[PDB]
């Protein structure tokens, strides 16, 4: 279990943007841009490297939900979606998460 | 034309060369021409979608397929210490090629914030 499991279970608070039967979107507690939120599956997939073929449409659902949340939050000028894997990827929580950052110019390289 | 007529559509149809990692009926993975990490590749749909903000609901499986292929290619390329997947959207996201692309970067420590 991780802190994101606690958030899904409503045991600790987060600023929830969207929820359905299979995912949750909420603002990141350590924002790196004026808008910075996460979309996470309710299924506990620890990291993208272990996602199974059967998870394909769920992973795409995270991206469609992230797209819709970004539009609802006014990110008309663009944004960046990020999935971190493992140590080199800087993955901070072992529950897969799609980060969405916008409201400023994002730079290159992306870390 | 299948794939559209950006540079990425030209790569899909073999009109412009690329260093291809994986190809199926839905997507293509190839190495980036301007790598920002020791390994840096792209996964693109063969269906032309200009940018993620106009993807349709019925594109869900295709987008998830880009991520599955990205993680499978990262494993085949030996990125066992990890990697970062990046989808740039529009001006603030840093997008110039208006054909959806998922970038995978690894082979070094990635930093925070991600740009
Ligand atoms: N054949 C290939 N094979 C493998 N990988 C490839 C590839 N081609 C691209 N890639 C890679 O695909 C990934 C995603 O590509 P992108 O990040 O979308 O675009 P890019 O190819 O990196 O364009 P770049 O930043 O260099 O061009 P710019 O807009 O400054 O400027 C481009 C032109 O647009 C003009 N322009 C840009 N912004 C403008 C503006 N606001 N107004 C007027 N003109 C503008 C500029 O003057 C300039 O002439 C990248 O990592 C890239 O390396």
């Amino acid at each position: 279990d991780t802190i994101f499991g606690k958030i899904i279970r409503k045991e600790i608070p987060a600023k929830i943007i969207f929820e359905d039967d299979r995912c949750l979107a909420f603002h990141d507690i350590s924002p790196q841009a004026p808008t910075h939120f996460l979309v996470i599956p309710k299924k506990h997939i620890s990291q993208i490297s272990v996602a199974e073929d059967d998870d394909e449409s769920l992973l795409g659902h995270l991206m469609i939900v992230g797209k819709k949340c970004a539009a609802d939050l006014g990110l008309n000028k663009g944004y960046r979606m990020v999935v971190n894997e493992g140590s080199d990827g800087g993955q901070s929580v072992y529950h897969v998460h799609l980060a969405v950052l916008g409201g400023r110019q994002m730079h290159w390289p992306p870390g």
